[PDB]
Protein backbone atom coordinates (compact mmCIF):
# COMPACT_ATOMS: atom_id res chain seq x y z
CA UNK A 1 0.00 0.00 0.00
CA UNK A 2 1.47 3.70 -0.50
CA UNK A 3 1.73 3.99 3.48
CA UNK A 4 3.65 0.64 3.42
CA UNK A 5 6.21 1.93 0.43
CA UNK A 6 6.62 4.99 2.29
CA UNK A 7 7.31 3.57 5.27
CA UNK A 8 9.95 1.40 3.45
CA UNK A 9 11.55 4.35 2.25
CA UNK A 10 11.69 6.09 5.11
CA UNK A 11 13.79 2.82 6.57
CA UNK A 12 15.83 2.68 3.26
CA UNK A 13 17.00 6.33 4.08
CA UNK A 14 17.71 6.39 7.06
CA UNK A 15 19.74 3.06 6.63
CA UNK A 16 21.79 4.65 4.06
CA UNK A 17 22.37 7.66 6.35
CA UNK A 18 23.49 5.67 8.64
CA UNK A 19 25.90 3.22 6.64
CA UNK A 20 27.44 6.43 5.45
CA UNK A 21 28.41 8.02 8.53
CA UNK A 22 29.15 4.58 10.42
CA UNK A 23 32.00 4.46 8.08
CA UNK A 24 33.29 7.72 8.37
CA UNK A 25 32.79 7.67 12.02
CA UNK A 26 30.22 10.63 12.01
CA UNK A 27 28.66 11.10 14.98
CA UNK A 28 24.60 11.53 14.79
CA UNK A 29 21.20 11.69 17.13
CA UNK A 30 18.54 10.07 15.26
CA UNK A 31 15.50 10.51 17.12
CA UNK A 32 12.01 8.97 15.84
CA UNK A 33 8.81 9.94 17.38
CA UNK A 34 6.41 7.29 18.39
CA UNK A 35 3.04 7.34 19.92
CA UNK A 36 4.27 9.81 22.96
CA UNK A 37 4.10 13.16 21.61
CA UNK A 38 7.49 15.21 21.15
CA UNK A 39 6.69 18.85 20.09
CA UNK A 40 8.85 20.16 23.79
CA UNK A 41 11.62 19.01 22.00
CA UNK A 42 10.94 19.58 18.72
CA UNK A 43 10.43 23.17 19.20
CA UNK A 44 14.15 23.39 20.79
CA UNK A 45 15.61 22.54 17.47
CA UNK A 46 15.65 24.04 13.83
CA UNK A 47 12.43 23.85 11.93
CA UNK A 48 12.52 21.64 9.09
CA UNK A 49 9.70 19.79 8.07
CA UNK A 50 11.70 18.44 5.39
CA UNK A 51 11.19 15.11 3.24
CA UNK A 52 13.21 12.29 4.45
CA UNK A 53 16.27 11.33 2.02
CA UNK A 54 19.68 10.02 3.03
CA UNK A 55 21.30 12.68 1.26
CA UNK A 56 19.72 15.08 3.61
CA UNK A 57 19.83 13.25 6.95
CA UNK A 58 24.10 13.09 5.76
CA UNK A 59 24.46 16.36 5.31
CA UNK A 60 22.29 17.63 8.45
CA UNK A 61 25.18 15.97 10.41
CA UNK A 62 28.63 16.55 8.39
CA UNK A 63 30.78 17.79 11.43
CA UNK A 64 32.22 21.22 12.57
CA UNK A 65 28.47 22.32 10.15
CA UNK A 66 25.53 23.98 11.82
CA UNK A 67 23.15 22.18 12.25
CA UNK A 68 25.11 18.81 12.97
CA UNK A 69 25.41 19.66 16.87
CA UNK A 70 21.82 17.88 18.73
CA UNK A 71 19.56 15.79 17.55
CA UNK A 72 17.36 14.77 14.41
CA UNK A 73 13.42 14.62 15.39
CA UNK A 74 11.68 12.53 12.79
CA UNK A 75 7.52 13.00 13.03
CA UNK A 76 5.20 11.87 10.63
CA UNK A 77 7.55 10.31 7.99
CA UNK A 78 9.67 13.63 7.66
CA UNK A 79 12.16 15.61 9.79
CA UNK A 80 10.84 17.68 12.39
CA UNK A 81 13.66 19.68 13.23
CA UNK A 82 17.58 18.99 13.99
CA UNK A 83 20.25 20.53 16.57
CA UNK A 84 16.95 19.61 18.78
CA UNK A 85 17.67 19.08 22.78
CA UNK A 86 17.22 15.89 24.30
CA UNK A 87 17.58 15.25 28.29
CA UNK A 88 20.38 13.52 29.61
CA UNK A 89 20.25 10.17 31.36
CA UNK A 90 21.28 9.73 34.67
CA UNK A 91 21.02 5.78 34.51
CA UNK A 92 24.11 4.45 35.76
CA UNK A 93 24.02 1.16 34.12
CA UNK A 94 25.22 2.82 30.14
CA UNK A 95 28.80 1.89 29.52
CA UNK A 96 31.30 4.80 30.70
CA UNK A 97 33.06 4.86 27.55
CA UNK A 98 30.39 6.51 25.82
CA UNK A 99 29.38 10.33 25.53
CA UNK A 100 26.82 12.92 25.71
CA UNK A 101 25.19 11.89 22.52
CA UNK A 102 24.50 8.12 23.69
CA UNK A 103 23.43 9.72 27.25
CA UNK A 104 20.70 12.04 25.36
CA UNK A 105 19.18 8.96 23.50
CA UNK A 106 19.05 6.93 26.50
CA UNK A 107 17.23 9.77 28.33
CA UNK A 108 14.43 10.57 25.54
CA UNK A 109 14.08 6.90 25.73
CA UNK A 110 13.20 7.01 29.36
CA UNK A 111 10.12 9.32 29.01
CA UNK A 112 8.88 8.47 25.76
CA UNK A 113 8.57 5.44 23.75
CA UNK A 114 10.57 6.70 20.91
CA UNK A 115 12.92 4.87 18.89
CA UNK A 116 16.64 6.61 18.95
CA UNK A 117 19.58 5.83 15.88
CA UNK A 118 23.01 7.31 17.32
CA UNK A 119 26.55 6.60 15.50
CA UNK A 120 29.24 6.68 17.54
CA UNK A 121 32.16 9.78 16.39
CA UNK A 122 34.61 7.47 18.56
CA UNK A 123 34.26 4.29 16.70
CA UNK A 124 31.35 4.41 14.26
CA UNK A 125 29.67 2.03 16.45
CA UNK A 126 25.90 2.30 15.83
CA UNK A 127 23.00 1.87 18.44
CA UNK A 128 20.00 2.04 19.38
CA UNK A 129 18.03 3.33 22.55
CA UNK A 130 14.64 2.55 23.60
CA UNK A 131 12.51 2.24 26.71
CA UNK A 132 15.60 3.41 28.95
CA UNK A 133 17.79 1.11 27.51
CA UNK A 134 20.86 1.17 24.61
CA UNK A 135 21.52 -1.88 22.50
CA UNK A 136 24.80 -1.24 21.36
CA UNK A 137 27.27 -2.73 18.30
CA UNK A 138 24.62 -3.13 16.11
CA UNK A 139 25.03 -4.69 12.27
CA UNK A 140 22.89 -3.15 9.62
CA UNK A 141 20.34 -6.12 9.71
CA UNK A 142 19.87 -5.80 13.15
CA UNK A 143 19.13 -2.16 12.63
CA UNK A 144 16.28 -2.80 10.45
CA UNK A 145 15.10 -5.16 12.12
CA UNK A 146 14.67 -2.83 14.47
CA UNK A 147 13.23 -0.11 12.52
CA UNK A 148 10.89 -2.50 10.66
CA UNK A 149 9.68 -3.79 14.30
CA UNK A 150 8.78 -0.31 15.22
CA UNK B 1 3.58 44.07 8.65
CA UNK B 2 1.42 41.24 7.00
CA UNK B 3 2.80 37.87 8.04
CA UNK B 4 3.23 37.65 4.20
CA UNK B 5 5.62 40.36 4.44
CA UNK B 6 7.15 39.49 7.87
CA UNK B 7 7.91 35.93 6.50
CA UNK B 8 9.90 37.12 3.62
CA UNK B 9 11.55 39.25 5.83
CA UNK B 10 12.99 36.04 7.45
CA UNK B 11 13.57 34.71 3.99
CA UNK B 12 15.90 37.31 3.50
CA UNK B 13 17.81 37.46 6.44
CA UNK B 14 17.77 33.94 6.32
CA UNK B 15 19.28 34.19 2.72
CA UNK B 16 21.94 36.75 3.04
CA UNK B 17 23.43 35.62 6.28
CA UNK B 18 23.61 31.53 4.91
CA UNK B 19 25.22 33.90 1.79
CA UNK B 20 27.62 35.55 3.61
CA UNK B 21 29.03 32.78 6.13
CA UNK B 22 29.59 31.00 2.86
CA UNK B 23 31.34 33.82 0.62
CA UNK B 24 33.62 34.46 4.03
CA UNK B 25 34.46 30.63 3.80
CA UNK B 26 34.68 30.32 -0.29
CA UNK B 27 31.96 27.87 0.26
CA UNK B 28 30.61 27.62 -3.64
CA UNK B 29 27.09 27.78 -3.71
CA UNK B 30 24.26 28.11 -6.51
CA UNK B 31 21.06 29.21 -4.70
CA UNK B 32 17.95 29.97 -7.73
CA UNK B 33 14.56 31.71 -6.21
CA UNK B 34 11.58 31.13 -8.31
CA UNK B 35 9.59 34.04 -9.40
CA UNK B 36 6.72 34.06 -11.33
CA UNK B 37 7.84 31.51 -13.96
CA UNK B 38 7.59 28.24 -12.39
CA UNK B 39 10.19 26.17 -12.73
CA UNK B 40 8.99 22.61 -11.43
CA UNK B 41 10.41 20.60 -13.93
CA UNK B 42 13.62 22.07 -13.11
CA UNK B 43 13.12 20.89 -9.20
CA UNK B 44 12.17 17.80 -9.98
CA UNK B 45 15.38 16.80 -11.25
CA UNK B 46 16.72 17.25 -7.46
CA UNK B 47 16.59 15.90 -4.09
CA UNK B 48 13.22 16.75 -2.91
CA UNK B 49 13.05 18.69 0.58
CA UNK B 50 10.44 21.15 0.55
CA UNK B 51 12.22 22.18 3.78
CA UNK B 52 11.44 25.53 5.43
CA UNK B 53 14.23 28.14 5.29
CA UNK B 54 16.84 28.44 7.69
CA UNK B 55 20.44 29.74 7.15
CA UNK B 56 21.31 26.59 9.06
CA UNK B 57 20.02 24.44 6.66
CA UNK B 58 21.29 26.49 3.20
CA UNK B 59 25.15 26.77 4.99
CA UNK B 60 24.76 22.83 5.80
CA UNK B 61 23.53 22.22 1.89
CA UNK B 62 26.48 23.65 -0.09
CA UNK B 63 29.32 22.40 2.57
CA UNK B 64 31.66 20.86 0.16
CA UNK B 65 31.93 17.19 -0.27
CA UNK B 66 28.84 15.92 0.64
CA UNK B 67 25.65 14.69 -1.15
CA UNK B 68 23.60 18.02 -1.66
CA UNK B 69 26.64 20.71 -2.47
CA UNK B 70 26.47 20.09 -6.09
CA UNK B 71 23.73 21.56 -8.20
CA UNK B 72 21.41 24.25 -7.63
CA UNK B 73 19.12 24.96 -4.62
CA UNK B 74 15.59 25.70 -6.17
CA UNK B 75 13.43 27.86 -3.46
CA UNK B 76 9.81 28.71 -3.52
CA UNK B 77 8.77 31.27 -1.30
CA UNK B 78 9.80 30.33 1.83
CA UNK B 79 10.63 26.80 1.30
CA UNK B 80 13.58 25.29 -0.03
CA UNK B 81 11.90 22.77 -2.70
CA UNK B 82 14.84 20.92 -3.36
CA UNK B 83 18.55 20.62 -3.83
CA UNK B 84 21.15 19.08 -6.42
CA UNK B 85 19.09 20.45 -9.13
CA UNK B 86 19.95 20.79 -12.56
CA UNK B 87 20.05 23.96 -14.59
CA UNK B 88 20.72 24.73 -17.94
CA UNK B 89 24.26 26.47 -19.07
CA UNK B 90 24.08 29.58 -20.88
CA UNK B 91 26.25 29.97 -24.12
CA UNK B 92 26.52 33.82 -23.53
CA UNK B 93 29.63 35.63 -24.40
CA UNK B 94 29.05 38.31 -21.50
CA UNK B 95 30.19 35.61 -18.55
CA UNK B 96 33.56 36.20 -17.42
CA UNK B 97 35.75 33.21 -19.07
CA UNK B 98 37.53 32.80 -15.93
CA UNK B 99 33.89 31.22 -13.90
CA UNK B 100 33.01 27.75 -14.02
CA UNK B 101 29.84 26.21 -14.47
CA UNK B 102 28.02 27.45 -10.88
CA UNK B 103 27.91 31.02 -12.81
CA UNK B 104 27.04 29.26 -16.71
CA UNK B 105 24.33 28.09 -15.41
CA UNK B 106 22.82 30.78 -13.08
CA UNK B 107 22.86 32.81 -15.97
CA UNK B 108 21.41 30.23 -18.12
CA UNK B 109 18.19 29.52 -15.88
CA UNK B 110 18.03 33.64 -15.97
CA UNK B 111 17.35 33.27 -19.61
CA UNK B 112 14.37 30.93 -19.62
CA UNK B 113 12.61 32.04 -16.04
CA UNK B 114 12.40 35.55 -13.93
CA UNK B 115 14.12 33.79 -11.10
CA UNK B 116 16.77 35.09 -9.33
CA UNK B 117 20.00 32.90 -8.65
CA UNK B 118 22.77 34.23 -6.30
CA UNK B 119 25.87 32.55 -6.62
CA UNK B 120 29.00 31.97 -4.54
CA UNK B 121 32.31 32.01 -6.08
CA UNK B 122 34.68 28.48 -4.27
CA UNK B 123 37.27 30.80 -5.95
CA UNK B 124 37.22 34.16 -4.44
CA UNK B 125 34.12 34.06 -2.43
CA UNK B 126 32.66 36.74 -4.60
CA UNK B 127 29.13 36.95 -4.79
CA UNK B 128 27.11 37.40 -7.40
CA UNK B 129 23.49 37.40 -8.99
CA UNK B 130 21.81 36.67 -12.18
CA UNK B 131 18.67 37.82 -13.60
CA UNK B 132 17.11 38.26 -16.78
CA UNK B 133 20.39 36.85 -18.94
CA UNK B 134 22.49 39.39 -16.98
CA UNK B 135 25.04 38.18 -14.24
CA UNK B 136 26.42 41.49 -11.80
CA UNK B 137 29.47 40.43 -9.88
CA UNK B 138 31.26 41.23 -6.84
CA UNK B 139 28.51 42.17 -4.87
CA UNK B 140 28.55 43.81 -1.64
CA UNK B 141 26.30 42.60 1.12
CA UNK B 142 23.83 45.42 1.28
CA UNK B 143 24.08 45.41 -2.62
CA UNK B 144 22.51 41.60 -2.26
CA UNK B 145 20.06 42.42 0.32
CA UNK B 146 18.89 44.90 -1.55
CA UNK B 147 18.00 42.98 -4.61
CA UNK B 148 16.66 40.49 -2.89
CA UNK B 149 14.23 43.09 -0.61
CA UNK B 150 13.14 44.86 -4.02
CA UNK B 151 12.49 41.18 -5.43
O1 LIG C 1 28.48 0.77 8.75
C1 LIG C 1 29.01 -0.22 9.24
C2 LIG C 1 28.19 -1.19 10.12
F1 LIG C 1 28.72 -1.34 11.37
N1 LIG C 1 26.85 -0.71 10.24
C3 LIG C 1 25.99 -0.88 11.42
N2 LIG C 1 24.73 -0.26 11.14
F2 LIG C 1 23.63 -0.21 12.00
C4 LIG C 1 24.79 0.28 9.82
N3 LIG C 1 26.11 0.00 9.27
C5 LIG C 1 30.49 -0.45 8.91
C6 LIG C 1 30.84 -1.17 7.78
C7 LIG C 1 32.19 -1.36 7.46
C8 LIG C 1 33.16 -0.82 8.27
C9 LIG C 1 32.79 -0.08 9.40
C10 LIG C 1 31.47 0.11 9.71
MG1 LIG D 1 31.17 45.90 -10.00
Amino acid sequence: TPVEEAQQKTIEAITKAINYMAKRRIGALLTIERDTGMGDYIETGIPLNAKVSSELLINIFIPNTPLHDGAVIMKNNEIAAAACYLPLSESPFISKELGTRHRAAVGISEVTDSLTIIVSEETGGVSVAKNGDLHRELTEEALKEMLEAE
